């Protein structure tokens, strides 16, 4: 039998989650090839093999596409989680509100120098199965001086917020920080009255959201049954 | 089998994701037909041999098209990211609790599956179009986006117009990202028909991610064509 899920994989990062999904597609492909080869060697048993492959193609390709789509989503999640507001040094308040010294909210991203989640040479960089995905939402700003994502006060113009903001509005800058908050969501397959099933993911205010994730997991489940039916050909 | 929706006008990231899914739906129909022919009945052996030799290229480009669809789905959601406007406040109270002026991240979260409605329906040489995001550029003087907002009157919304006046201070917000389209059109040359390399080194996704997927999509096109012959 073909093991779609990698037991020796510990998903702890978005890039890890994307490689786990790609592993599903690689394993799904091997099961399809073996079914194709079994029907090819039988050239009746070849008629029922081709029949099983054709009947399961819709379920196979829908879940294959869903695993790939989830790998794509996690790849973008792994890049966007780096989004930050940059610190800006304080400036005497009268000059901080107009040209040439206006204090700016500066977006910044950290862009991979390779294909995201991959090395330059092309290699990856990261019981019932568990599907784990990472999701983003708006970060929560601070609520007092010297906390993230706030206007930074200091008695001395020119001060870097990293050295400590004060309750002092003589000069003002910006203490930056992460624009997003990243969290994991998980669903662990379990035996159901008629087979196996994934509990729903709850994540209503994130990117991706749970409607997007649950739709894809449902299709991954159809890939798993399609692969099991494919393994039954050579068994 | 026509993998490419010729009558598609891709102008949004969600439209780009649906174009990618059209490719996968068309690719499926080519394999299904190829399997239906094989079901009928050495000819049966010929089809199987093809379907098998081309499965590797087929699933590689199929996965790349669906991967790109997943990437464009997130692009369509995060492109909503903004820094919120914050009303001005007397400067001495603006630097500490409880009035501290905050840089407030904000997203717009789809209430459905992104790029789909509740019912589940979607919301020449071919061209592949994708949308990418990059850091937005802040303004350089008062009342321009992504700057501290001065005003003479405390409690003033920045939409009233920021001034060269630091009596009260707030935040003039705006989009956190800029979103632009990248494209590549299949080109006839002595190399056959190939998609030119995209250059985009400062965006999410970047060109190395995109160019790798595009190369695989070209291999899908070649696989669908061989599947059509049988």
């Amino acid at each position: 039998t073909t093991l779609l899920h990698n037991a020796k994989a510990q998903v702890t990062t978005p890039c890890g989650a994307s490689h786990y999904m790609r592993h599903i597609t690689r394993q799904a492909e091997s099961a399809l090839q073996a079914g194709l080869k079994t029907a090819q060697s039988a050239l009746s048993e070849a008629a029922k093999a081709i029949e099983t492959i054709k009947t399961e193609t819709k379920n196979f390709l829908a879940g294959f596409a869903a695993a790939a789509e989830l790998a794509g989503q996690q790849t973008i999640v792994s890049e966007i989680k780096s989004a930050q507001v940059q610190d800006v040094n304080t400036l005497t308040a009268a000059q901080a509100v107009t040209t040439p010294g206006i204090i700016q909210v500066k977006p910044k991203l950290t862009i991979a120098s390779t294909a995201a989640c991959f090395n330059d040479d092309g290699s990856p960089v990261s019981g019932e199965p568990t599907l784990k995905f990472f999701v983003v939402s708006a970060n929560t700003p601070g609520t007092t001086h010297n906390e993230l994502l706030t206007i930074c006060g200091h008695g001395s113009t020119g001060t870097a917020p990293s050295t400590g903001c004060q309750n002092d509005a003589t000069s003002i800058g910006i203490k930056g920080g992460d624009f997003l908050k990243t969290a994991a969501v998980t669903t662990t397959r379990l035996a159901s009255s008629a087979g196996k099933t994934y509990p729903a993911i709850t994540s209503t205010t994130t990117i991706p959201n749970d409607k997007t994730l649950n739709k894809a997991v449902t299709a991954i489940r159809e890939l798993e049954t399609a692969v099991a039916a494919l393994d039954a050909i050579s068994d």
